DNA sequence: ATAATGACGCT
DNA sequence: AGCGTCA
């Protein structure tokens, strides 16, 4: 009763750009605007690996993954744009910065947490205690609100989805208390409200369009985004989750996409997360552990009280290159070339890093697989980073797994390297 | 033969 | 430190 905590204690958004990558090339090139277009990586192979796609190919059947001669076969009109090529390998330097001309704009409006090169988490408790302030007693007109979904509604006594958003909003608003100032439903209402003029100061200064989710924390506001891709926002209030739950399978769930997710279903026989709730406690943390069984037992819920994390800035800056089948790396040689060729990169970006945000990493770690194993890594090893600089970087990088080679020769290697990673990491300020 | 990343938990 | 998970 009295003492049972809700999880309506903060207002937090998570917005993510539609199709990002595709909209930083249709910016670019206007001839790809408004068409089905895709982001490509490496031409050779098969046409190459998309990784982003828009909409209007979205339409075809065109995924993520794909490779391109198989998505034209979908979608004979498909527009390509390819990933820059430095050094040999992929370079994603536009999408960086791209990134960072949101991820500023956002910053503007509150403390962000940078989940992603295309998504940021809002803690939005503040700025809507203060506009609550500033809007006397006034009721919230759903014109200040005209992309926003509310999840759940309309319900009860149209056939356009427009026509749905809005009666939607309507049933909403018209039941808002708007004396309260205390109610999280309002607080979660003008939270849309300040992410509306987000999302459009986004879209005016930078030309790309994102989407939203409002609700009071992390992971029921990274839900909510996706459920009205792309250019609209979603509101999960507390009181949508028990039937929002009920038919949510649990691999929708931020962090339960996995093998924990998995075993959530083997173990319990449920295929939903609102099924959780019949669990105590103790039962979860048996199963799942004492961490992931609280979390579980209060997500369930709605509730969740993972910080929105003041973090702009990647922790670590990295390139990697596969070398998949055939052209696994069989010569000392080759390998060093390639090891000098992500030091080159990593070089560029730390110098470049050190400029814009006053900090040096002290850190480098080497990452390798081998032909055979399936595991994204094979074996890590680190080493100082002292300077940056490429040479000093690729050659002791060698230095740390150059015995990992069985070879008897020691112009060859083996096992053949099928990916080699430059990690730079623990920055200190400078 | 998706690739190229990045955060974080466990021991 | 080095490995595993999730995205
Ligand atoms: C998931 C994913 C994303 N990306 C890149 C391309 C995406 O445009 C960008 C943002 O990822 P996203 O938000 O998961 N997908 P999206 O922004 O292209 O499309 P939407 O968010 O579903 O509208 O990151 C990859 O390069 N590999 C990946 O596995
Ligand atoms: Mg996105
Ligand atoms: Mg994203």
């Amino acid at each position: 009763g009295p003492h049972m905590a809700t999880g309506q204690d903060r207002v937090v958004a998570l917005v993510d750009m539609d199709c990002f990558f595709v909209q930083v090339e249709q910016r670019q090139n206007p001839h790809l605007r408004n068409k089905p277009c895709a982001v490509v990586q490496y031409k050779s192979w098969k046409g190459g690996g998309i990784i982003a796609v828009s909409y209007e190919a979205r339409a075809f059947g065109v995924t993520r993954s794909m490779w391109a001669d198989d998505a034209k076969k979908l979608c004979p009109d498909l527009l390509l744009a390819q990933v820059r090529e430095s050094r040999g390998k992929a370079n994603l330097t536009k999408y960086r910065e791209a990134s960072v001309e949101v991820m500023e704009i956002m910053s503007r409006f509150a403390v962000i947490e940078r989940a992603s090169i295309d998504e940021a988490y809002v803690d939005l408790t503040s700025a809507v205690q203060e506009r609550l302030q500033k809007l006397q007693g006034q009721p919230i007109s759903a014109d200040l609100l005209p992309s926003t979904y509310i999840e759940g509604l309309p319900q009860g006594p149209t056939v356009q989805k427009e026509g749905m958003r809005k009666q939607g909003l309507f049933q909403w608003l018209d039941s808002l208390q708007i004396d309260n100032l205390t109610s999280p439903d309002l607080q979660l209402t003008v939270g849309a409200v300040i992410v509306e003029e987000m999302r459009a100061a986004i879209e005016r200064e930078t030309g790309f369009q994102c989407s939203a989710g409002i609700s009071h924390n992390k992971v029921l506001a990274k839900l909510a985004c996706g459920l009205n891709k792309p250019n609209r926002q979603t509101l999960v209030s507390h009181g949508s989750v028990p039937q929002l739950f009920s038919q949510m399978p649990i691999r929708k769930i931020r962090s339960l996409g996995g093998k924990l997710g998995a075993s959530v279903i083997e173990i319990l026989g449920i295929e939903y997360m609102g099924e959780l709730t019949q669990f105590t406690e103790s039962q979860l943390q048996s199963h799942f552990g004492e961490k992931n069984g609280s979390w579980l037992y209060a997500m369930c819920r709605g509730i969740e009280h993972d910080p929105v994390k003041p973090r702009q800035l990647p922790k670590t800056i990295g390139c990697s290159k596969n070398f998949p089948g055939k052209t696994a790396l069989a010569t000392r040689e080759q390998v060093q070339w390639w090891l000098l060729q992500l030091a080159q990169e990593l070089e560029e970006r730390l110098t470049k890093d050190r400029n814009d945000n006053d900090r040096v990493a002290t850190q480098l770690v080497v990452s390798i697989r081998v032909q055979g194993d399936k595991r994204l890594s094979s074996l890590r090893r680190c080493c100082a980073l002292t300077r940056y600089d490429a040479h000093k970087m690729s050659h002791d990088a060698f230095t740390v797994i150059k015995n990992c080679n069985t070879s008897g020769i020691q112009t060859e290697w083996s096992p053949p390297l099928t990916m080699l990673f430059l990690c730079a990491t623990k920055f200190s300020a400078s």
